[PDB]
């Protein structure tokens, strides 16, 4: 079922190094990969490295790990590599910025599951696949693609030579893949509404206890819907142009319904692009400023992002006023 990379991939990826002006830019949370397209495995390699040591993991099995992954990632409009490195990132830096908040563990597991969270994703999203009777629908009666992403993750780690967590005991082992289970199941925008009210609810009484397992799931579920949206946490002409990006899927999707009879929400309605600056407006009022606000509550270092997507929903504001430029 997976792909699998070449050995010139992987071979080349372990003889990377990244260049020294980078350095300093990566750790910052407004960083964008997006220029630098040749570099993002060994961005990724680095990042682990850097937070989890360089003897955390065999470099071989890593390197295959990761040209694997990227392979088996789908030339999809947003739902690709590049988006998979971007959440990666966003990860590295929270985690760097509450290093001894996190074990061991729960830092190679996250950015991990992070670079993995969207693996295989066709393009469509739950709706459409639930709203069709799609087999993944029936396997995954909820979190569909996310249940299927961490089915993937598992199956390249599973690949000849690729499974990067072997050299755990019996025990962490586990432990890991369930990090990464419940990391990636949070991804489900769906359930991101829930986990923040919950989280907002126990921090306000004072209950939040990072030594309880419970809290800290809530907490890292947070954290990867966080990182998962964190495109609306760069500069703005960054943000703008990934915006294009997550429509064009949008669209897409949208365009398949018709043809199966079947009018799309106006969000996946390339007729009515007119709505679109309300719909981001609503999307960060709802979701994004929620997010970051509880997030910074709670991990006070994450606060750029905060102020990051307020900045941004000023901006949308601006085109709805037709005050836009470029
Ligand atoms: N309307 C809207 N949806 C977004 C935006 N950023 C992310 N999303 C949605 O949030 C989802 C997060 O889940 P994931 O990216 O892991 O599939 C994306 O798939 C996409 O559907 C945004 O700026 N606007
Ligand atoms: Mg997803
Ligand atoms: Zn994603």
């Amino acid at each position: 079922h997976m792909s699998i990379c070449t050995s010139e991939e992987w071979q080349g990826l372990m003889q990377f190094t990244l260049p020294v002006r980078l350095c300093k830019e990566i750790e910052l949370f407004h960083f964008d990969i997006g220029p630098f397209e040749n570099m993002w495995p060994g961005i990724f390699v680095y990042m682990v490295h850097r937070s989890c040591g360089t003897s955390c993991f065999e470099l071989e099995k890593l390197c295959r790990f990761i040209m694997s992954v990227k392979k088996n990632y789908r030339r999809v409009p947003y739902h690709n590599w590049k988006h998979a490195v971007t959440v990666a990132h966003c990860m590295y830096a929270i985690l760097q910025n509450n290093h001894t908040l996190f074990t061991d563990l729960e830092r190679k597991g996250l950015l991990i599951a992070c670079l993995c969270h969207d693996l295989d994703h066709r393009g469509f999203s739950n709706s459409y696949l639930q709203k069709f009777d799609h087999p993944l629908a029936a396997l995954y009666s909820t979190s569909t693609m996310e249940q299927h992403h961490f089915s993937q993750t598992v199956s390249i780690l599973q690949l000849e030579g690729h499974n990067i967590f072997s050299t755990l005991s019996s025990s962490e082992y586990e432990q890991v893949l369930e990090i990464i289970r419940k990391a990636i199941i949070a991804t489900d925008l769906a359930l991101y509404f829930g986990n923040r009210k919950q989280l907002e609810e126990m921090y306000q009484t004072g209950s939040l206890n990072l030594n309880n397992q419970s809290h800290r799931d809530r907490v890292i579920g947070l954290m990867m819907t966080a990182c998962d949206l964190c495109s609306v946490t760069k500069l703005w002409p960054v943000t703008k142009l990934t915006a294009n990006d997550i429509y064009a899927e949008f669209w897409a999707e949208g365009d398949e319904m018709k043809k199966l009879g079947i009018q799309p929400i106006p969000m996946m309605d390339r007729d009515k692009k007119d709505e679109v600056p309300q719909g981001q407006l609503g999307f960060y009022n709802a979701v994004a400023i929620p997010c970051y606000t509880t997030l910074t509550q709670i991990l006070p270092p994450t606060e750029p992002l905060l102020k990051a997507c307020r900045d941004n929903l000023s901006q949308w504001e601006k085109v709805i006023r037709g005050e836009e430029t470029a």
